[PDB]
């Protein structure tokens, strides 16, 4: 199945959001991101996607999907607007290996205040 992601200026937690910011999927889905406000794109946090994952970066602006193969937890950003928060968290499969690892990994303050929120309040 696909799931569609919104890039957004403003959303319900603030400036600067992927909405939803937590994505549940199974490999072989595909995850659509749609960037509604311009300046947004979506990258692979290094050290943050599963082992045998490849890394990615859509073009700003651009409509980008995603397929999902390996199983785990993915953190991605928006590239400009990474420092602000703009981050979302994808869980491949039940029990992701490396949710612990990435909760823990340093990251901006603001970041690690939204994925708090992200893993409790929106799991
Ligand atoms: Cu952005």
């Amino acid at each position: 199945e696909n799931i569609e992601v919104h890039m957004l200026n403003k959303g319900a937690e603030g400036a600067m959001v992927f909405e939803p910011a937590y994505i549940k999927a199974n490999p072989g889905d595909t995850v659509t991101f749609i960037p509604v406000d311009k300046g947004h794109n979506v990258e692979s946090i290094k050290d943050m996607i599963p082992e045998g994952a490849e890394k990615f970066k859509s073009k700003i602006n651009e409509n980008y999907v995603l397929t999902v193969t390996q199983p785990g937890a993915y953190l991605v950003k928006c590239t400009a607007h990474y420092a602000m928060g703009m981050i979302a968290l994808i869980a491949v499969g039940d029990s992701p290996a490396n949710l612990d690892q990435i909760v823990s990994a340093k990251k901006p303050k603001i970041v690690q205040e939204r994925l708090e929120k992200v893993i409790a309040s929106a799991k």
